[PDB]
């Protein structure tokens, strides 16, 4: 008779661990006849797809629902009309019906209003989806999104290009929602539902308010905040009854501050963790860290669910060191290149197989160019099939400088790889046992990283047997039936 509903901004493929770890979340939870649902609070007119993708790739549970606002208060405003108005498109049409079609590409083309002498469209065409951005003394005012043949969104634009108001549409073509956007804060403002003749003060209120039309006031019903960003709309609602958790996924700390600063959001929850049932952390070392500062009392540890990977042969014998992550400055790249420096110098046989996109790609494309190793350290872009890749590295390495529990590296350990890792806030620490299923390095020792590297691409057998060892410890250390134990117990 459990409902949980675990709260995240948005969903999409290509997310990072976050997502995946509520996707694992909420299977378990199945198993267990504990529901467990995802809600969104973002606009996707395509998120069926992202959820078909989703499930095809066996990443989201066919059990798993996603609740989203739009859909939600799309399909009842769907309720109110039988026959599809199409006032929208005959406006569009109207405004062009004194203009001529210049095609500048195959794609896009410009319309000219042969009277007025002045361009009043830009018109761009792909596969089931047209764009009219519309044009008033050569500025832009207006974006038209048609998507599947009807129109799902339009966005006005000020002087500046600036978005200062979206409107949204039912499958009727009826406006159901409109919001208006800080020009130059890009912020939500004053959001107006058309079916109940509501105004809103800003997206939290909206979003608070659409938790209440949801989810019923029951104790049987659990709210799981996992998005930090999205904790004030879950604290905001006119809830009495339901239990309200929130998950701090990644080390609080303020990102390379060692002044004890905590991130805002993190900060936020931990400073009204008296408002909710309880805070949920990840490794042990985190939670004392935050009861030391913010003196919680409802703080408890439960580990991320672990998807145990099957066994399998382990054909590759190569000098290929591994590294999937998003290209951001927490997983410490530029720490990997020196590092990669040190090892191509003992050995020019060793390549660096990096996986993943992010801001970062630009700046480590210069590194690798500088420290002329492009022929060794490659940046291999976005993967779907993570696993396989790792199956055919030697040996995976972190020089993250913060993580939250470091699941890359237990992921590699599960496919018998070695791990060497920075010894860094809430990561290795746990799981990585010096000499026995890979090697801790003091964080910032780009010499000791390399040597230990070395050693494993030197010797096989030793990179087989502390592999081996890695995929033990994280089959008695992560049992799922133990972490299902501690959530059932704050549900009660
Ligand atoms: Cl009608
Ligand atoms: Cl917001
Ligand atoms: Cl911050
Ligand atoms: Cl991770």
């Amino acid at each position: 008779m459990k409902q949980t509903y675990m709260i995240v901004n948005e969903l999409d493929v290509n997310k990072g661990g976050m997502t995946t770890a509520m996707l694992t979340r909420s299977k378990f939870f199945l198993d267990n006849e504990i529901s467990g649902d995802i809600i969104t609070f973002d606009f996707k007119a395509n998120y069926k797809d992202i959820l078909k993708e989703l499930v095809q790739s066996k990443k989201m549970d066919k059990r798993t629902q996603m609740h989203n606002p739009f859909i939600y208060f799309k399909n009842i405003s769907n309720l109110q009309h039988k026959k599809y108005n199409y006032t929208m498109t005959r406006n569009l049409s109207n405004l062009l019906k004194d203009s001529v079609e210049i095609k500048e590409n195959s794609r896009i083309s410009r319309f000219f209003n042969i009277m007025s002498r002045e361009y009043l469209a830009y018109k761009r065409e792909t596969e089931q989806e047209t764009i009219f951005d519309l044009f008033k003394n050569n500025l832009r005012y207006k974006r038209i999104y048609f998507y599947k043949g009807k129109i799902v969104k339009t966005e006005v634009f000020n002087s500046d290009n600036n978005l200062i108001a979206e409107q949204f549409y039912d499958d009727n073509g009826y406006l159901y929602l409109y919001r208006q956007i800080n020009p130059e804060k890009k912020s939500i403002g004053k959001t107006y539902l058309v079916c109940k003749e509501k105004q809103f003060k800003n997206n939290v209120e909206f979003c608070s308010y659409f938790l209440d039309k949801l989810i019923p006031d029951i104790n049987d019903n659990i709210i799981i905040c996992d998005g930090p960003g999205s904790f004030p709309k879950i604290l905001k609602t006119n809830h009495k009854n339901v239990k309200k958790f929130a998950v701090i996924h990644v080390n609080h700390y303020k990102n390379f501050d060692d002044t004890g600063a905590v991130k805002k959001q993190e900060d936020y929850i931990l400073r009204n963790a008296n408002k909710i049932n309880g805070v949920v952390m990840l490794t042990e070392a985190q939670k004392k860290d935050i009861i030391e500062k913010y003196k919680i009392t409802n703080a408890y540890v439960i580990s991320n669910f672990i998807n145990i990977t099957d066994d399998y042969r382990d054909k590759n014998d190569n000098k290929v060191v591994g590294h999937i992550s998003r290209l951001v400055p927490q997983k410490g790249l530029p720490y990997l290149i020196d590092v990669a420096k040190k090892v191509v110098e003992q050995d020019n046989s060793v390549e660096f197989h990096l996986y993943g996109t992010g801001e970062e790609k630009s700046k480590i494309e210069n590194l690798i160019q500088e420290s002329n190793l492009t022929n060794n350290v490659k940046l291999l872009g976005y993967t779907t099939n993570a696993i396989e890749k790792i199956k055919d590295f030697r040996c995976v390495i972190s020089t993250s400088q913060f993580e939250g529990q470091g699941l890359s590296l237990i992921e590699a350990m599960l496919l018998k790889k070695p791990v060497v890792a920075f010894d860094v806030k809430y990561g290795p620490s746990d799981f990585v046992k010096d000499g026995k299923n890979g090697y801790l390095i003091e964080n910032k020792d780009i010499k000791k990283m390399a040597n230990k590297i070395l050693k494993l691409l030197h010797d096989k057998e030793l990179s087989k047997s502390l592999g081996k060892h890695g995929r033990d410890t994280i089959i008695d250390m992560y049992q799922p039936e133990k972490l299902m134990v501690k959530w059932k117990q704050l549900f009660n």
